[PDB]
C-alpha cells in the first residue's frame, strides 16, 4: 500500500491514494464532437474533465494509475429509462392467434368453416393491466372488421378473446346451468383464453406474463395454447331467465340458446348444458389437474413489466475484462463488468370504480369500442381488476462494487448498455458512471 | 495478498486480483442446449463467457482461483417471483371444515342429523384479503348446493362461515339482544368463524392466517377449532324491530325467531336472548379469557401472504459447502450459500366504498354469488374492510455477503432456489448471481 | 489471521476461514423434537444442519471455531410480526376514566350526583386512528347502559368523551357564541378530550400516544388528565338558530340550551355564553399557554403504533454476552446481541369521504352504534380525519453487525425475541437468523 | 491490534475485541431515578446493563476499554419524533401581517383609513398543506371580527389573504377582463399573498415555505412583501356576465363593479379594467421579471415540513468530542458526535374531489367557516390542490459511523437531541444507541 500509489495526470500533479474519475453523457464539450449520433446506451465520454482541452486531444492524454500495483476501482452507477410497457424492442407490441376468415361458401351444401393464423399489432405507448387485455381483444375484433366479416364469418363465431372472470362462478351441479343468467362480472385475475375450433401463440411475445400464465417448464421454446389444449374448461351455458322466472312444472333446463340482439352461443347440442366456448382458468382449475393445462401451465399473477429483465454495463476501454470475457470491438461482445435490473417495476393500486368500469363508457366516450357487444354475455366488455398494476419507470442507483483496473485510462472512455441478448437499449435517457480506484497488490 | 492471487482462465489471460463471474438464466446458448427440461429455481448456466467456445465442451474449462491461498466470493442475487395468494405450493388453495350431509331422516320419529369432515377447493390465482373469505364461503356453498339440500338440510342450517363483523356490537345488556335489529354492518378485521355443532380445520393451510387466527403455541402440529371450542361467543339474538317500533307495555323481549324469507335463526329455546350461531371473535373477546379460546388462540392481523416463508439459494458447484453440510447429488440437500426472504409482501389500501360493498354487487353482475343468503343478518354478504391488503410480488435484490470458495470452477454452475422444505418453488421466473471473488489466506 | 482459522466440524471437513451458520425456526426435523411448546420469539434450533444425524444427538456435537484466533460473526436477522394495533401485551386495550353512576337520590330535596373510575375493555384486532376513537367512545358508552341510566343519569349527563373537532371554530367575540349554531365538524386531529366533573387516566396504557397528548415530561409515572385540569377550555355555547334567523330588536345572546330530542347542554347559567363541556384541544391552544395545560401536556401527532418500541434478539448459546451482561439462565435476562425495532410502521392515507362519513353510517348498517346522539352537537358522531393511519406489519431484514462469537457452537441454539421489559413477544411469527463467522485476533 | 484489545468490566469478565454497549432511555430501573424530569431528547442511561446492581452505584463502575490502544465505537441510531406540522418550537404557528383597523371616521368630511401590523395565532396540532392556507385565512378574518368592523372596516376591505388560484386566467387582452365572468377556480400551486395597502411578514416564519414562496437569497435575515412590492400583478377584473349575456351595439366593457351580496370590488376607476387586488403570483409570472418580485423572490413548491432541519446527536460522557468542538456541560453546547434529518417528510397524495371541496363545506358543517364570503370571487374560498401533502413523522434509523472513544465509560452515559439552535427537541419519543467499539491504533 505504502509504496507506489501514484496517480499521475499529464503535467498536472501526483494525487497520490484513491480518486474519482466521471463517466458523464451530459458533458457539453463532447455531445457535439462525439456521441452525435449515439444514444445513451452506448457513448464515449471524456473523463479528462479538464477546461483547458480540446476534446479531441483529450483522447492523446492517459489518466496512468501506478504501474506498480494492480489497482481497481469501486463503480457506481446512476441509469434511468423511459421505456413503456408494450413496446417493439420488448416484444410486447405484437402477438400470434389463430381465428376464422371463412364461414362456410357450403359447397355442395355442407358448413365449411376455414381458419389462419395472424400476427396482430398493438400500439406501443399503453400500459395498464386491464386496458392491455381491452387492447388485444380490440385488434382481434379490427381484424374480423378487415377480413372476417367480409368473408361471411358471424359475430357469434368470435374466436379468441381474452376475458378475466371465473365463468364457472354461479353454477348449478344438478341444473347443469349458471343459475343466474348472467356470468358473474367479477374479475378473477388470471385473464383467461377462450376459444373454439382455433387458439393463441405467444411464442414470440412476453404477453403471456401480462396475462399470468406460463409454461411449467419454460426453457421450451414455443409457447401456444389451443382449443385441443384447453379440454376440460368449456363455460357452461347461461339459462334462460325468463323461461323459468316469468314462466312456471318446472323449465328450468333451459339454456340461454341466443342473447338479447340475437347472438347464438354455439351450444354443443340443445341436450348439452355447456357451451362450445372453452376457458383456460376453467381448465386450469377444475378441468383434470394431470391430464390438461393444469400440468402444462402455471396460474401466476399479472405481471405489468412482462420480464424484469437485466442490463448489463460494459466499460471496456477503463475496466480490466472479467474472466473468460473475449477482448473484442464487437459492440455486441463488449465484456460485462457489472449487470444492473433494467430499472422498471409494477406499481399496484386500488379501484372499486371497476363495477363502475362499466360507467366508465357511458360518459367516456360512449363509443363502446372496447365493447362491440355489450349484450352478450361472453363476447362482452371484460370487467376490469379490483388492483390495477402500471410499469413504473424508476431511477436505479446501485453499487457494482468494486472491479480490476487497467493503469492507463484514454480520455475517451465507452459506456454500453447492453441487453439481456447483448443488444443497446434505446430507451436509457440517462446513465452515468462513479468511478473510485484503489489499490490491490504489487508485481 | 500480495503472493499468489492469479485468476487463470483456458489460453486466455492472468487477471490477478478480484473479478466477476455470472450466473445467469438468460444465456441464449445454454438454453437450448441445457435447462429445456428445467425451470428457473434449478438450472444449470456457463459461466464460460466466452463466445468462441461450444457450450458443451465448456464444462471441460476450469476458472481456477488461485490454489495457494483460500478465495472466497462476494455473493449478489437478483431474485423475482410471479407467486399468487391462493395456491398449491403454498397449501393455500384448501382447507378442511366440518358440514352437516343429513337432515334427520327422521326414524322412528325424532330429529337424527349427521355430519362430516369434508376438503374444499380454490380456484389459486385470486388474492384479496376480502375476496378470499367470500371465496372460502361461495365453496362453503357450492357444496351444499351438491349434497347438503339434496340430502335435506335446510339453508337455516349452513353451519361453517367466515364472516368479519363484531356481533355483540348494538347488545344491550339488560335487553339480552341487539337493539337495532340489524348487526353493526362495520368490519372488525379478524374474520371470525361461526358454527352450530360443527366446525373448521387449517391443519394443512396457511389460510388460518389470512383470517389472523393463530395457535399460541403454533409449532404444535394440528390446528382445528370446533363449536365446543368456541364456547362463550353465542352471537346475541337479534330483536324484532316491528314488535316494538310498530307495536305499543312493553313487548322489548322479542327475538327475531326467523327473517325476511323465512329463515331461522336457530335460538337456543324461546326463552333465550341468545343464537345457536357461535363467534370465534366474541370468544377470543367476550368468553372468559382463562377457560376458552383467548387462551388456546391469538389475535393476530391478517396476513395476506399466509407465511412469509424464506427461500434458499444452494450453489454447490462453485461455493465451499458450509459447515456441517453434506456434499451431495440429492437436489432436495444441497448445501445452502444464502436464505433471502421469498419476495412477496402485503401492499395494503384504503377504500370507504367498503360501505357501497353492497352497491359493488347490485351494479357488478346483480348475481349476489358471494351473497345467497342477502336477507339473513348471519349467514348474509359479510362486510368488506377498510383496509385491503393484496399479495404483491416484488423483486428481491440482496448481498448474501461473502462465501468460501472452490478454486477450480466448473463452465457448468447449478443454481437452485429451494423452499423451508428444500423442494423448488416454481414461481421463481427470474433468478441471478454475481460473484465477486477475492483473497483471504495461504496454506 | 493466516495462522489457525480452521473450523472444524465433526468428523466432516476442515473449512477454513469464514462460514454461514443457520438460526432457522422452520427446521422439519425439530419442530416436533424441540420448540414443540415454545414460540418463534423464544426458540431452540438444531445448527448441525446435517441430514444424517438425530436432533437430539446433534446436541452432542460442536461447531467448533478455531480456538487458536478470537473469532466474531456477522449477524443477519429476517424478523416479521403480526401484531395488531390496540392489544393485550401492548397494554393498548385497556384505559380508565372516571364516569357518573348516580344521578342525585335527592336526599331531603337537594342534587347529589356520584361518581367513580372505571376501566373500559377494547376488542383487541381493530385498529384505525379513527374508529379507535370511536370504540373507546363506545366503550364510555356501553357502560352508561350497563349502569349509568339504570341509577338515575342523563343522556346529557354522559361525562367523558373523545371528539376530534376544533370548538372555538365559528365563535364570534361579541356573540360570547357560535354563529351558525353547529360546531364546525371538520377535523382537527388530535381529538380531544371532553369533560364536565370527571376525567381520563391513560396512567397504564399508550393509547394516549394515540390520540396525540403527551407529558411534557414524560418519564414521570402517572398521566391523568382530569375537569379541574382542562381549565380555560369550555366548549363555547352554540346559538339558537331559530330565535335569530327565523326572528327578526335584535335576539342573539340565545345559546342553544337544549337539542332536537330535548338533550340539555349544562350551560354554566342562562347569563354564561359558554357550556360546562371542557376541551382539551381548547385548553392547549386557547387557554393560558403558562397557567394550564399547554405547560403540562403537548401537542403531538396521533402514533397509531403507540409506542414503537424496541425488541432485543439474545443468542447467548452462542455469542460471547456483551460488557455487562450477566450469564444468565433467566429466559428474562439474556444477554443481548442486538436491537431492532419491532417492525410496524403508521401508514396513512387520504380519503375525503370523511365529509360523507355520515354517508357511512346511513348505508353501512343504518345501525348509528358509534352515533347515539346524532342530533346532539356535542355527544355526536365525532367527524373523521381526512388522514387515515394505520398500523401495518412489515418485514425487518436488519445488519446488527458482527458479534464476538465462542468457539465451541452446540447444535442447539436458543433464539429469544424479547422486548423492552426482557419478556417475549408472542406476535412474532418469523424469526431467522443469518451468521457469518470471522477472525479477529491470536491469543 | 493483537497486542492489548482488552475490554474489562468490573469483577466480570475479559470480552477481547469489539462489543456492544447500549443506549436506551426505556431501561426500568432509571426512568424513576434518573430522567425523572427529563424527556426523550435529554437523558441519562445506564450503560451497565447489569441487574444485579443499584443504579446508582453504577455509576461507580467503568466500561474501561483498554488504554494501550485508541479504540473507536460504530454508533447506530433509532430515533423517531411525534412533531406535528404548524407548530411553537418550529415558528409555524405564528406569522405577522398588515390589516386594516380604521375605516375613515371622515375627519372634516375626506376619507382617512389606517393600518396596523399584528401577529395572527395557529392551534399547533392540524397539517395539511390547503387546510394550513384556510387555518390562516380564517385568522385574518377572526381578527377583522374582534377589531376591524366594529371600528368600521368592510367586508370588501378585507387585505391579506392567500389564495391559491391563476387569476390572470381567463383574461382577454381586447376585453382587459376575464371572460368568463369567475376567475379559474382550479388551485395553481404557490398560494398567492393577495393584498391592497397592506402586506405580509414571514420574518420568524417557516410558513413562507408552505407557501412556496422564498428570498432569492435567504440568508438575508427579514421576508416581508407590501402592495408596493407587488407592482405588475394587480388581479384583473371579472365581468358582469348579464350585462353582455342577457343584453341584445356590444356593451362587452362592464367590470363586475359589486357582487351578488354587494361586495364593491375596489376597482382602480370606473375606466379601470383591473382591480386594486394584488396578486404574487400573477407579479412572479406575469409582472416584469426584471424590476418586481420575480427578481425578490422565488416559485418553489410547497415544504409541507416548513424547513426539515437537521438534528444533532452529542454523547459527551462516552465519545472523544471532535475537532474543534469544546468541552462543555453548558447542554446548549454539548459536542456533536453526529447528525440526523429531523424525521418528517412530505407524503403526497391524489384528491380530484377538489373540484367537489365545495361539496365538502355543504355536508360537512354548513358552517362556511372556512368561507364567510361564498358568493364573492376574490375573498372566497380558495380552491384545494389535486395533490396534497401532509407532514408525516417517520422511524429514523442510521448509521453515523465510527467515532473515537474514550476509554473509560461511565454507567451514567448522557444523550442529547439538539437542534439547529442546539436546543432540546420535545417531539423526540423514542431515541436509541447501539455503539461498537474497536481498536484503531497504539501509544
Amino acid at each position: 500500500t505504502g509504496g507506489r500509489n501514484s496517480i499521475r495526470y499529464s503535467e498536472l500533479a501526483p494525487l497520490f491514494d484513491t480518486t474519482r474519475v466521471y463517466l458523464v453523457d451530459n458533458k457539453s464539450t463532447d455531445v457535439a464532437s462525439l456521441n452525435y449520433q449515439n444514444d445513451h446506451s452506448n457513448f464515449l465520454t471524456t473523463v479528462i474533465q479538464n477546461n483547458d482541452y480540446s476534446p479531441g486531444e483529450a483522447s492523446t492524454q492517459t489518466i496512468n494509475l501506478d504501474d506498480r500495483s494492480h489497482w481497481g476501482g469501486d463503480l457506481k452507477t446512476i441509469l434511468h429509462t423511459n421505456m413503456p410497457n408494450v413496446n417493439e424492442f420488448m416484444f410486447t407490441n405484437k402477438f400470434k392467434a389463430r381465428v376464422m376468415v371463412s364461414r362456410s361458401l357450403t359447397k355442395d351444401k355442407q358448413v365449411e368453416l376455414k381458419y389462419e393464423w395472424v400476427e396482430f399489432t398493438l400500439p406501443e405507448g399503453n400500459y395498464s393491466e386491464t386496458m392491455t387485455i381491452d387492447l388485444m381483444n380490440n385488434a382481434i375484433v379490427e381484424h374480423y372488421l378487415k377480413v372476417g366479416r367480409q368473408n361471411g364469418v358471424l359475430e357469434s363465431d368470435i374466436g379468441v378473446k381474452f376475458d378475466t372472470r371465473n365463468f364457472r362462478l354461479g353454477f348449478d351441479p344438478v341444473t347443469g346451468l349458471v343459475m343466474p343468467g348472467v356470468y358473474t362480472n367479477e374479475a378473477f385475475h388470471p385473464d383467461i383464453i377462450l376459444l373454439p375450433g382455433c387458439g393463441v401463440d405467444f411464442t414470440h411475445s412476453r404477453l403471456s406474463n401480462l396475462l399470468g400464465i406460463r409454461k411449467r417448464q419454460p426453457f421450451q421454446e414455443g409457447f401456444r395454447i389451443t382449443y385441443d389444449d384447453l379440454e376440460g374448461g368449456n363455460i357452461p351455458a347461461l339459462l334462460d331467465v325468463d323461461a323459468y322466472q316469468a314462466s312456471l312444472l318446472k323449465p328450468v333446463i333451459k339454456p340461454l340458446t341466443e342473447d338479447s340482439k340475437k347472438r347464438s352461443y354455439n351450444l354443443i347440442s340443445n341436450d348439452s348444458t355447456f357451451t362450445q366456448y372453452r376457458s383456460w382458468y376453467l381448465a386450469y382449475n377444475y378441468g383434470d389437474p394431470q391430464t390438461g393445462i393444469r400440468s402444462w401451465t402455471l396460474l401466476c399473477t399479472p405481471d405489468v413489466t412482462c420480464g424484469s429483465e437485466q442490463v448489463y454495463w460494459s466499460l471496456p476501454d477503463m475496466m480490466q475484462d472479467p474472466v473468460t470475457f473475449r477482448s473484442t470491438s464487437q459492440i455486441s461482445n463488449f465484456p460485462v463488468v457489472g449487470a444492473e435490473l433494467l430499472p422498471v417495476h409494477s406499481k399496484s393500486f386500488y379501484n372499486d370504480q371497476a363495477v363502475y368500469s362499466q360507467l366508465i363508457r357511458q360518459f367516456t366516450s360512449l363509443t363502446h369500442v372496447f365493447n362491440r357487444f355489450p349484450e352478450n354475455q361472453i363476447l362482452a366488455r371484460p370487467p376490469a381488476p379490483t388492483i390495477t398494476t402500471v410499469s413504473e419507470n424508476v431511477p436505479a442507483l446501485t453499487d457494482h462494487g468494486t472491479l480490476p483496473l487497467r493503469n492507463s485510462i484514454g480520455g475517451v472512455q465507452r459506456v454500453t448498455i447492453t441487453d439481456a441478448r447483448r443488444r443497446t437499449c434505446p430507451y436509457v435517457y440517462k446513465a452515468l458512471g462513479i468511478v473510485s480506484p484503489r489499490v490491490l497488490s504489487s508485481r
